[PDB]
């Protein structure tokens, strides 16, 4: 009910735009400080942005002035959380500067994802990893500031179903995944992709392979480290492709469980339907009512058909069936528009509010 | 070398059109009898066909008259081989009628693929399976007639690389594959597929999973049966998807070898480059000079870029690399236009000519 | 306001399905009689239809039974209006039979469009042409029955802007138009259209060229004939193409006015913004609040961006500028999903209800 | 037969890459000097270029060193012709510097297209305009150097058919054209164009409208000026759109002839079939055997089907028919891959070699 002033870095970029759209409509986060390039600084948001979203620029921000991306620019020192939609080329130094100036940063860049003090949180899976924040502060000589990184959409679309499986049936041994990723990802030139498939997305396989164990793992009982799902880490092998689709990342997944016997198809269907997470239990405003939708039709999910599901649902799965090689295989879909980078970072921040990590 | 009169069933259909294009240009097979529907019978090919191919209708056939699809229609009794581009709904009874009338049938339908006397041949892999034909004849009380089925393009695009691996490194234990299949497959409505992915192609996974062991297996020493790669059958798990691409089936493949230690990346690259098969050794006219092309670029092959390769090459592979879970993973591509159903069936027939199974 | 029982012919077809969806949600038209093939007759809608629409089959109809397409089949004699989504191959005799049995028919087939007693109505342009209906009845010895034909989507996307021009600036002399039509039209196979343009849509140019003068013309003062915009008919030349787009028909239009001097760009923009039509004035339930949207951006409208406009708006225009050859040129767009055949026919019927042509 | 050393400016850009591909394969033009940015100068082509073409970088150039874009950089003073694939932002000063240093420049920038001494040549239409070159030299105090500009692909696809009409039936009065332009030749992001139409291509209409008269016009009998098709200039009005198609620019054209009566459809078909131009008569190596293909099928040409035509043909037309408004309308297609900027510039140069304007 009392407002919390927030910042958006990279405000003119597409992620920044979405942050702005969602935060204007938010029940307690209040847009207070926008950061963009040196070329845009000093201009009003409305005049410098190339607004690429269906609905129009909100009134609250039309006449807000974009500033340089530093912690001592106008408004930023009063922000209780600063959201970052910056590209990795510039995000590292800047996000570090905001944190060094004792501000709280929710990032979407790669720069801090593997940092051993910085949580990498998929909000529908591992918000508990906020427990390491005090130790991050202490180690930097900070009282208030820290960094949390949000995961990318293809990783999210995979680990959410995996988390539901681990919660219901215990740890996973082995995971194989092939992705078919839409172009909203980011960009991709039409020449590269039309009437084609590009079987490489650089860095993407390695992200899924490494990050899955961080995200599905825990924090050590002392709250000073990530266990990365040790001692027995999940074996993950990915192949990531790009397809000529605007929105919707599809994943084809095979799973082997550590425990025997493996569940039946029906038990796996139920595990997905029933899955509920901390963020829903805390009742944060941006959490969906339904975490995973199970499709019964044999040819679903499909990215173009199964966007904007009911109950705010953002991940879905289908074609759940036996795998002659492992235990179970299936197809999953993430609506990377609804559960994009901005939405994930916001839900993460809402949870930090509930835990008293933000004022 | 002396001409061999041939038939084409389903001549007005797309597969039939291709058969006609290729056979008109062929050094010894001579188009002699065309079969189409009861609605087209008696008319000249040129007036009934909706010719959907880039180049024009050949001269040899413009004024040929299409007949009913039975073995006693005009011309068929004199054909040394009858090629079938029929859909499965009608192909079973008709192909059986032709064989029963002591004619030789090279089919692309599913009906006879699992028949225990009928070889299922990918011409660049297992033409040796022709050894069971005398037994097939004997069992049907036939002196001349028999059925051979050609495999589909997605199966072919996968098993050709697999065969090269088996020839070089011995039998395979486990294979996981995700396909991204173009629409030339067949049809698919633009509404179903534009800006989308359809993660089911009915029957396709089951075909790849079963047929792989028949094709990569052998014939028993008595030449009366297929061993289906028993006792140690390959474990295959597939997910097959459709993508909005006109031509080119892409496969993402992970492989575990039966033998230890597994080969290095460089050894696998060589196994692919060097692979040569019976059809090339026999020098049949339609066989390619190069069976598999290895792409060195980290983002290749791509269906739109890597069609119409040099040396008549039809299958390529790329992104050959270690798999954290199995031994090796890679991406493969089949040019389903160049190595389509018609081309495969023809090459099969050329080989049967070299072995004296056709006059 | 009191309910009016309605029929749908071609109910299992895609247009029929849309009629059903819309009429189930309608404030007074009540689905009463469904017609489909002789093969489906006697079965329940839910069991015979291949429902191809995003949302599910409505409750009101799940258990309704389909009948033969004749006026004396069950339910039809009590219908106050019968909607036809039949294809032209069968629609003529059937629609005539319904009319001959003194029923009211709103057709989407070509068969009656040029009939000199049957109005061809674009509901946002020429519902006044209902004035000829008493004469149509009198000439057929009918007290209640008649036929009105609805125009198609590409014609509608062009004539709506033309009408706004005529209302504001008087009659048009000359019109040249190229269309870029989406595939929702209906379907088109992916093979025909992906990565391509098909520069023929059979019958489509001829319809635009002839129908425009009927639709933008008047009814003679005696209410017995259409003047077809005589003596000074509009000269229209069209080329109609299909493009690989799911929804949205785009038109590139050049116009010469009869009157001199021609209006300025700004005057034309206002004419479009301000345009309001009989259907809005009557407040029929299915009419939009805004008839034409004007886009100010130099690169708009675009079919993918400008669907589902605010205020129920269905037609938009942009790039309004001088034509070095004629007077004014522009780009228009019709959302053929929102303002499709079924919607147009229904709006037409709502207007006839307001004028007392239906009980 | 003796080699002619050539330069390429903008060698790392996409047009530059194509120039390089084609000139490596050319029977007498020999790649001698490459120009790129100050940042790339001194490095080898292979190490600085982001090579975006299907086939690999040729051997001849892998180890060639790029230099600054000035006439006194290494190699340039010995080039007999310098090809420019530079963007207009920089091209003006640079191309002028090369010419001022007495070198010959074939440009694809806009800068010199309207210059009253510089021919704007579509090689299949107006190479006669080389007659003004001596006057261009004289006016600049130059003995050897000059500039010629090549026209773009969409202009070319239109004016070639127009030229055939003028040669056969005399001058044109009026032309209206809507283009549907593929994404090849520029770039376009997949987000802008997938499942969409972009009805603006900036500068493109203006070019077609102005350039058509220059190109179809003549040079004055004194060889000092372009008549720009005066005294009676062609009235041209264009709308240019972008569609989601990789290759092939399609044009929908209506034409009014100055002379009466206008030709019949059959006469127009023959005019197109029979058209042959100076470049073919001279037998330059890169000219096609057939200048325009006429398609008889009612639904042709189509960009995806009618690329790589026989006889090296690059422009085709179809749907030739009466226009109710003007005289004749039709659909045209240019294969902008085969007949792109680089190819057009090269053919132009080949013609200048035959006329002795190059050593």
């Amino acid at each position: 009910r009392p407002q919390i002033k927030v910042g958006v870095l990279g405000a003119t970029g597409t992620v920044g735009q979405r942050f702005i759209e969602l935060l204007a409509a938010h029940p307690y986060f209040a847009l207070h400080a926008l950061g963009a390039s040196s070329r845009s600084a000093g201009q009003q948001y409305a005049r410098v942005v190339r607004w690429k979203l269906p609905s129009p620029i909100p009134d609250a921000v039309r006449h807000m002035v974009v500033h340089e991306c530093r912690p001592d620019a106008p408004g930023f020192a009063e922000c209780g959380v600063v959201f970052s939609g910056l590209d990795a080329d510039v995000a590292g130094d800047i996000e570090n500067a905001f944190r060094a100036a004792d501000l709280v940063v929710y990032s979407n860049a790669k720069n801090y994802r593997r940092d051993p003090l910085c949580p990498l949180i998929v909000p529908l899976v591992n918000p508990s990893h906020l427990s390491i924040i005090p130790y991050q502060r202490e180690q930097l000589g900070l009282k208030k500031g820290y960094i949390v990184t949000n995961a990318n959409c293809s990783t999210t679309g995979i680990v959410v179903p995996l988390a539901a499986l681990e919660k219901a049936f215990g740890p996973l041994d082995t995971v194989i995944v092939t992705t078919l990723q839409a172009i909203s990802g980011a960009g991709v030139s039409s020449l590269d992709i039309m009437d084609n498939v590009v079987p490489l997305i650089s860095g993407e396989e390695d992200k899924i392979e490494w990050e899955t164990n961080k995200i599905l793992g825990g924090v050590t009982p002392d709250n000073k480290a990530f266990d990365l799902h040790a001692p027995k880490q999940i074996n993950v092998s990915a192949t990531c492709t790009r397809v000529p689709v605007i929105d919707g990342h599809t994943g084809c997944v095979s799973v082997k469980f550590a425990r025997s016997p493996p569940p039946s198809v029906a038990e796996v269907e139920n595990a997905f339907r029933e899955y509920t997470c901390d963020a829903q239990h805390l009742g944060v405003p941006s959490a969906p009512a339904q975490a995973i939708v199970v499709h019964d039709a044999p040819d679903r999910p499909q990215p173009r058909l199964d966007k904007n599901l009911h109950n705010g649902a953002c991940v879905s799965v289908g074609r759940i069936r036996e795998c002659p090689v492992f235990d179970i295989k299936f197809v999953c879909l993430i609506d990377n528009v609804r559960l994009g980078a901005a939405t994930s970072s916001i839900i993460n921040a809402e949870i930090a509010v509930e835990k008293g990590l933000i004022q």
